[PDB]
């Protein structure tokens, strides 16, 4: 019993964190085999950020301009290249702690664990989701650039995010491990703003099924809805449209609890209309959207209370 | 910017988790040097659990009855002893991944990270608090027994909790690493219930200071209060009494924000008597009490391990 915002154990990722320094800038890097991956803005000054020409800044650098530190050991840089917004530093030593891994690009609504780091040293781990507007609501301070997001399903680490910047509203933007940004953002200090955010509907539904599994049904009703009528109502509360893919993905949770997806959609419509009236759902007074259908199946029991 | 329920990096603890099997029962153990620590109820069958005489059950066991697995390697048990509600299994191999550590007993209101495990394999990490009623609101399924709670101070892991059981309300009970239970609980199948719980006042205040540090100031007011008047109000809303020690501990956060502790107490008094009126604080519609004053300072300063 119980339901917590749970992160993956961070050990496999802690053994990859390093400190990268270029001149006066210091940030984090990910050391996998003989390559260290880090944001390419490590080569910029604060002035350069307005309109940086990364190719022009990088051509003026040599391998020995990059200082890489792993614990108390200085690694030697033997090569360097840029791939999109990521800098790849070839080092002379393969990381002996390299786990089994993949680079995966996630879609909005997907969740992941963040190992926040400063000076190549891990400070904390938390769980979060890729918002529909492609930002993440993280907890990051200056020096956290290069911190990574990941999932560890089975024994393989799937790296999906690398931290690059904080937007004016306090939310965060970054790239996959191939250097492609999530969202219409650029590693440049320009007037960039997060688009209007929405609630991840498929995740709220999954969390309502988790509450049913744990033994709570106060929010259910005798009604159903069509998918079109649900979406017409949902978009009035800034909820993402629910697609047929989302309905399909919720199938196993629907069969385990005995409540059809469109039946759960009717409970959601009513919760949006009435509020909670002093009640909570899994210890929360708001509708939670940072648990995917997959996270619910992973954390909850296979036997409904 | 941002404020998340953040756990300590779990790597130093992951390298200590092992699987302990006695007859038909399988649970988790903590392998530190040449000793494996686990709940003593691993020796009980379903009937034995009703009225167990643990010394009598243990005397009938030999070292070879305990099967200990570290990854894919079988550890050889060479001795066994009981200390309170913890079983200590002497093994033939010292854990080469043993971190610098201490066994510490925490007080209600203090927080810690939980590395939830099944079959000696870590599955997730989350942050939680020792409730005033000595239970923890964890997320555990069958097979979680032996999972541990910890904090990290510089490079030293302080083990403070070992999971033993789930109470009928879905909350959890366990011991320190010396086998002494937190709360009036016993390790057996009998009628047991969590007492009436209260809100950790010093933690809610710390979280209000964190919200101010993050730009959420709508709840601040021109008013102040005496410590006695605040406690008279706090007792009415099932809040723990605020002591002069709590006021002293909040001093640094009060100096950083320019808001005196009794000034913040006046904001809390108004939130308790009026509610939030449709507003949220750090994305929450409830007053959060699972962040200590030290957690707020560490997260808003970037302390690493
Ligand atoms: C936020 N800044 C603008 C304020 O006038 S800044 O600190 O100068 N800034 C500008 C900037 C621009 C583009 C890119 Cl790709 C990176 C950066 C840097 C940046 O975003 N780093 C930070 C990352 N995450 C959390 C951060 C919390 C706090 C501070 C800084 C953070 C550095
Ligand atoms: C009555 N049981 C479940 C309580 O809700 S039980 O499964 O028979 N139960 C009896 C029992 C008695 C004393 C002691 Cl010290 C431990 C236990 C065991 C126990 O508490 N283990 C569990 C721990 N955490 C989450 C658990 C979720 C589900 C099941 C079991 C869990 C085993
Ligand atoms: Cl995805």
């Amino acid at each position: 019993s119980g339901f917590r915002k749970m992160a993956f154990p961070s050990g496999k990722v802690e053994g990859c964190m390093v400190q990268v320094t270029c001149g006066t800038t210091t940030l984090n890097g990910l050391w996998l085999d003989d390559v260290v991956y880090c944001p390419r803005h490590v080569i910029c000054t604060s002035e350069d950020m307005l309109n940086p020409n990364y190719e022009d800044l990088l051509i003026r650098k040599s391998n020995h301009n990059f200082l890489v530190q792993a614990g108390n050991v200085q690694l030697r840089v033997i090569g360097h290249s840029m791939q999109n917004c990521v800098l790849k530093l070839k080092v002379d030593t393969a990381n002996p702690k390299t786990p089994k891994y993949k680079f995966v690009r996630i879609q909005p609504g997907q969740t992941f664990s963040v190992l926040a780091c400063y000076n190549g040293s891990p400070s904390g781990v938390y769980q979060c989701a890729m918002r529909p507007n492609f930002t993440i609501k993280g907890s990051f301070l200056n020096g956290s650039c290069g911190s990574v997001g990941f999932n560890i399903d089975y024994d393989c680490v799937s790296f999906c995010y690398m931290h690059h910047m904080e937007l004016p509203t306090g939310v965060h933007a970054g790239t996959d491990l191939e250097g492609n940004f999530y969202g219409p953002f650029v590693d440049r200090q320009t007037a960039q703003a997060a688009g209007t955010d929405t609630t991840i509907t498929v995740n709220v539904l999954a969390w309502l099924y988790a509450a049913v599994i744990n033994g709570d049904r106060w929010f259910l009703n005798r009604f159903t809805t069509t998918l079109n009528d649900f979406n017409l109502v949902a978009m009035k509360y800034n909820y993402e449209p629910l697609t047929q893919d989302h309905v399909d993905i919720l199938g196993p949770l629907s069969a385990q609890t005995g409540i059809a997806v469109l039946d759960m959609c009717a409970s959601l419509k009513e919760l949006l209309q009435n509020g909670m009236n002093g009640r909570t759902i899994l210890g929360s007074a708001l509708l939670e959207d940072e648990f995917t259908p997959f996270d619910v199946v992973r954390q909850c029991s296979g036997v409904t209370f």
